[PDB]
């Protein structure tokens, strides 16, 4: 991710919104997806002001670089190394961590010597069981995070996971994903690309009119992308 | 430093007494320095339960591997590529972080591109102003906090600034450092090994007695060391 583009998102509890994280900031989306009223609800404003209990700590000194929402008001959040579970207290605001900072190869055994442990780029909620979809360049891990365990015992190749992605900016990686209220929709980003994709967990579908540009989709981040 | 050993220290502002740091834990000494009477005042205790305002933290979850005094109840932390200043508040159990958690290149950046940016392995405060020397492998700084500046314009071996450490466990580095509070002496741990140290400002050290076992010098240690 180049500086002032999306680094990562997770679908909040609360209907059709979105956290987005850019550079140390994040914003809150209303979204509005399968209709055009979306508008900002909260940002740009920093981590460790939004969030307080990240406040002194890694993700509040540099941001949040991937994440996704696991049940309820829960989201795991990535910087480099390092990775947290936190609560992000959607209608109280009171966030608090829950597990961590730990070292993702710690958290995620199955990661560690693997190209995750380090780092990783992207992330969405399966809508089944308690399975995600994590990614770092052009591989890509399927997990449960019940189990804490590879559903594919074996990572693979973005291109092979997802044929819609083939010839596209996103055969190679992505910059954030997260999971769509809508059933089964996911939305990736890449610079000032986005691609809003429908999945289905037998291999096989499509990218939604192709590929475009974020702003023109939602309006109301015109000129908060690029930050 | 292998496990069980001293991996950090610092002096207290309360005489007589220092935090030794091994694995995720620590134990507050009375170390009885230039006399005897050494004795444990607490732990070990993990540092995320000692130290509350560390719990959710890189520093909570995988402890301390370096450290040094500045001033008053303050002290910088380290751990791999990531530092802090905190206020150890001795008197009261009320410590608090009043820098980072963040990177050392980033607090200190005349340390980036250099051994130091990955991670530092023992310091101690100097007697002299806001000094502080550091030590990474067989190589060691001279900086001050105050300036934030390197006083000695290059990084340098440890036997060229430390001749009494020549043909020494100590030449090729240390797990541990701290200065005591009776001047100008500073220990040193290596495994079960210590050379409490005479330094000055200047080019001519000599270990006080010669390399001991720190069981040996701090009998209160002995059913704690190696943890
Ligand atoms: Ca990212
Ligand atoms: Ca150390
Ligand atoms: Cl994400
Ligand atoms: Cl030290
Ligand atoms: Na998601
Ligand atoms: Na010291």
């Amino acid at each position: 991710t180049k500086p002032g583009y999306i680094n990562a998102a997770f679908r909040s509890s609360k209907n059709n919104e979105a956290y987005f994280f850019i550079n140390d900031k994040y914003v809150l989306l209303d979204y509005a997806p399968g209709s055009s009223r979306d508008k900002v609800l909260y940002g740009p404003t920093p981590v460790r002001d939004g969030f307080k209990s990240l406040n002194q700590t890694i993700f509040g000194s540099y941001g949040i670089d991937c994440s996704f929402d696991t049940e309820n008001n829960e989201a795991f959040i990535f910087y480099e190394n390092f990775c947290a579970l936190i609560d992000y207290a959607p209608h109280s605001k009171k966030d608090k961590i829950i597990l961590g900072p730990k070292k993702i190869a710690d958290v995620f055994p199955f990661f560690e010597g693997t190209v995750f442990e380090s780092g990783i780029d992207a992330a969405y909620r399966s809508t089944r069981g308690k399975e995600v979809y994590l990614f770092k360049g052009d591989q890509y891990a399927r997990i449960d995070y019940g189990s804490n365990s590879m559903v594919n015992k074996e990572i693979k190749s973005i291109s092979s996971g997802y044929p819609c992605f083939r010839n596209t900016i996103f055969e190679s990686g992505a910059d954030a994903a997260f999971a769509s209220h809508k059933t089964n929709e996911v939305y990736f980003f890449k610079d000032d690309h986005y691609a809003r994709v429908k999945v289905t967990p037998x291999x096989k579908l499509x990218i939604m009119d192709g590929v475009r540009e974020i702003v023109d989709y939602w309006p109301s981040l015109k000129d908060i992308v690029p930050l």
